[PDB]
């Protein structure tokens, strides 16, 4: 077992590969506290299921098997090369590898990739996954109702032959290769598409296929006999079998993982408190632990639609009066509370910059003089009363720290807790709920659906991205024409350097608005058993790249 033999070392799997091997064979024993949300590649919105999909389904482009920065750049998978860009970022062409096959022996064609993309449009039948493709491909003058309501193909997607696909976008989109790397764009052959029931028997284009799924119990994967190693530049497919055990209590999971009963935690939410203190204190256990950034941001949003947060000076007062140390401690500090940040972008993104418009004093505990001056500017020199929205648990601890911070300048907050399960769909993520409860501040965390500045920041601040019916991530409902225009400019800017500078201007303007108070960039503790080969934190996921792993002889 792990506690008896020292491993590769603390953080050895962060930016580097642990225990490299090409040895095939064995059963990779994975564990999760939760069942998959879906086995339909189009209907999953769990990061760890996207990660699992790297074993089950290939895509035109895929994140490469690389612990370094190149891991963030989609690489050719089913396509022979990266997306060919024409029409100023509006037209994307891919050329498919020939003779590739699904697990049933049938051919993979460009029609199947179009079909997969078309499926996303059938939100009445296949809800649950990302929908970035819809506005990029839909004609507002001639809406596409999905592939079940019409057999006429999407007019923005051409398949001139069985090995060519052309996407004609409604607007320039610099990040299209990223969209083609998502499981909702993995080919689905229409012949096998059972619609709402697809997850019960999905086709596989990857090295593994579903052998058995028992809800809340297990998921077993076996080799796909028709997957061709010589045609796949991404996947080493080392284990003969992958067995996921599902439904364990989180502390039960950690204990059994550390004991060696499971190889790796697939769900990847990190070690819980008890195992955190155990692993970080023991020299042998430390050697089996990685402490990566997850690329998630923990922040507080302020809503101009809820007075007095319409006033920029109220919002700046809150930023200045934030006790960043106390807030980090609420998040797991002093030693496990992520990485303090005064801006939004994670350091993985090119546009990451030094930006601290509202410094909190020499000890980072708040500039109360500056906060009081801002309150005076708002016509509220003695403070005011407001409500902060949050979840039960860790979010509540953060909310309490906001209450404590702001009370120092006469901002008297009470806390409104919202249901955990629907927090993003019907809680903080629903504009009507925010108004109903008068939630001037909201505690949340956020991770991009793809590792780019657009993926990270646009859902948070782009006026066109306000979701009025729920699932909203632009909590302040910022709709600044200048921010929107800058975002549009990045999307057609070919030069990565010029694009980064534009994104820096976006972030600066957002911070000028003071609608988002950055707290920390989240970190996590992953435990790796020493007999697992090729363990590394994938930079696009903040989780180990399960598909790369094998077992030692």
């Amino acid at each position: 077992p792990a506690p008896t033999t020292a491993g590769a070392g603390w953080d050895a799997g962060v930016g580097a590969l642990v225990n490299p091997s090409r040895r095939r064979g064995g059963t990779l024993r994975l564990v999760s506290s939760a069942d998959v949300d879906s086995l339909d590649p189009a209907r999953t919105y769990y990061v760890w299921v996207w990660l699992l999909q790297r074993l089950l389904n290939r895509t035109l482009m895929a994140y490469p098997t690389d612990p370094g920065p190149a891991g963030l750049v989609p690489a050719p998978d089913l396509a022979e090369g990266p997306g060919e860009v024409s029409d100023g970022g509006r037209t994307w062409t891919y050329r498919l590898r020939r003779g590739l096959r699904y697990d049933d022996g049938t051919p993979i064609t460009s029609d199947d990739v179009r079909h997969a993309v078309q499926r996303v449009f059938a939100q009445d039948v296949l809800p649950g996954g990302p929908t970035y493709l819809i506005p990029l491909l839909d004609d507002p003058e001639r809406p596409y109702p999905g592939p079940y309501r019409t057999d006429e193909p999407l007019r923005s997607v051409l398949t001139p032959d069985e090995h060519t696909i052309v996407f004609r976008l409604t607007r320039p989109f610099s990040d299209f290769d990223h969209l083609m790397a998502q499981p909702c764009a993995a080919p689905v052959p229409r012949r096998s598409d059972t619609g709402a029931d697809y997850g019960r028997d999905p086709r596989s284009s990857g090295p593994y296929r579903v052998a058995r799924h028992e809800p809340d119990t297990l998921l077993h994967l076996e080799r796909n006999p028709h997957w061709d190693r010589a045609t796949d530049p991404i996947r080493p497919a080392l284990p003969d079998r992958v067995e996921l055990t599902i439904g364990l209590d989180v502390d039960v999971l950690d204990a059994r993982l550390i004991a060696g009963e499971f190889d790796i935690n697939l769900e990847g939410r990190g070690l819980q408190h008890a195992a955190q203190r155990r692993a970080t204190a023991d020299e042998v256990l430390r050697s089996h632990t990685d402490n990566p950034r997850t690329s998630f941001l923990h922040f507080v949003a302020m809503q101009p639609h809820i007075p007095p947060f319409d006033n920029v000076h109220v919002r700046r007062a809150v930023q200045y009066a934030a006790d960043k140390i106390l807030l980090q401690d609420a998040r797991g500090g002093p030693v496990n509370g992520g990485d303090l940040t005064t801006a939004l972008f994670p350091p993985t993104l090119p546009a990451h910059q030094d930006l601290d418009l509202y410094p909190t004093g020499p000890d980072l505990r708040g500039d109360l003089d500056a906060a009081r001056a801002e309150l005076a500017a708002a016509g509220l020199p003695d403070g005011f009363r407001a409500v902060i929205g949050t979840q039960r648990g860790k979010f509540r601890l953060v909310a309490d720290a906001v209450v404590e911070s702001l009370a120092r300048v006469g901002i008297e907050l009470t806390v409104k807790e919202l249901d955990v399960a629907t927090y993003f769909s019907l809680g903080a993520g629903h504009p009507e709920t925010v108004r109903e409860h008068g939630l001037g501040l909201l505690v949340t965390d956020w991770g991009a659906d793809f590792p780019t500045e657009y993926g990270f920041l646009a859902p948070l601040v782009d006026g066109r991205q306000i979701k009025r019916n729920g699932g909203n991530w632009n909590l302040p409902e910022l709709d600044d024409p200048e921010v929107n225009a800058l975002i549009d400019e990045t999307l057609h800017t070919t030069d990565p350097a010029a694009r980064a500078e534009l994104w820096r201007a976006v972030e600066r303007r957002v911070m000028e608005h003071a609608v988002l108070l950055p707290l920390v960039h989240d970190k996590t503790l992953h435990f790796r058993n020493p007999w697992v080969t090729n363990v590394y934190v994938h930079p696009a996921f903040g989780l180990y790249d399960i598909q790369a792993m094998g077992l030692a002889e």
